[PDB]
């Protein structure tokens, strides 16, 4: 029922960490993705988590303030960084598999302040000349907006807390932790709508 | 009031734009409409004030025939009654600032369908017009395509409205005025429904 739930959209939770706000000039440094599934009773939950540290693309700009914010050291030899091509190709591939295996036709990014993460993902896919991009080129599910509606909060940490979730600022601004918190928040929001009887609308 | 408490000080304003292409930096803004919202005694959300403007293509703007065929707009119509981007935005920002003060919010947030698109065009037109004290938040938006996905399982405007039980007239679609009004009613219906089913207050 996953692909029935959003009319053929295959929701994938994404978070990105970067070296600035400029998607065309600034480095992509980190990306995590979480696919989702629906059980038999129609509840939504995380499926698979992918996480990559990303090497600054050749000639990339880097803003000191962004690095201070996310705490990432690009030259950290223990970072285990790969190219944007390698990271995005594997994320795209897992998503592409999920799509045709579930009956959806396109993936849609779920993210907190999604246009930020979406813009960076698209720019990096463009740089890497990745031909097959399973993600919708402009549509997103912004959890900041979704949390505004459901919890009256637009800030991730506060939203999770109000949602009755754990949240540790110590770990924030890290792709893996942020993506996982976002996935649980999204699932909680969707599941809660179902519990309240908001879903389904009618027979079907 | 209760409005400004509902979204932690954000003052939700519904926007829609018509353009001559998908590039917010280089393509002309052609139409813009704005609808502020209010909350009644029972705490239901509803439309307040409506503004609408036909916009003259800025000097040096590009024009995509496909976009113009779609929205039927002809930028060289003797009397589109068009005004400059500066004129439209100045008036909108003025009404919006008034709203913020009266209700006790501290910033405005754009409510639009596929909000990123409209938001980028609005910001570009503002820069272009060297306007300052833009009351709108520079990053945050309430995208009704995402909200309708959650609440209705539909991301397309016309489909989401119909699914919600509303009328959607294809004969009026793709006019800033008509689309903005449908977007506002859709957003109010979604917020109101969440409350109705006991999702709000917490
Ligand atoms: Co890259
Ligand atoms: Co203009």
């Amino acid at each position: 029922g996953l692909c029935d739930r959003f009319r053929g959209f295959y929701p994938v939770v994404i978070d990105v960490e970067t070296a600035g706000f400029n998607a065309k000039t600034d480095a992509l440094l980190e990306i995590a993705a979480i696919t989702l599934k629906m059980d038999e009773q129609g509840w939504l939950m995380p499926d698979t988590t992918l996480h990559f540290h990303v090497e600054p693309f050749v000639g990339a700009n880097l803003q000191p303030e962004a690095l201070a914010f996310n705490g990432i050291d690009p030259n950290d030899p223990d970072r285990g960084a790969v190219s944007g091509y390698e990271a995005l190709h594997e994320i795209f591939k897992v998503v592409r598999k999920g799509i045709k295996a579930s009956g959806c036709n396109r993936a849609i990014m779920v993210a907190h302040n999604a246009n930020f993460d979406h813009s960076f993902m698209m720019a990096a896919a463009e740089r890497a000349s990745l031909k097959r991009n399973p993600f919708h080129p402009f549509a997103t599910f912004d959890t900041a907006a979704l949390a505004g509606l459901a919890l009256g909060q637009t800030v991730l940490s506060k939203a999770c807390q109000t949602a009755g979730m754990d949240f540790d600022s110590t770990q924030a601004h890290s792709a893996l932790y942020d993506t996982e918190r976002t996935a649980v928040l999204f699932c909680e929001i969707v599941n809660r709508w179902k519990r309240l009887g908001g879903w389904p609308l009618s027979a079907a």
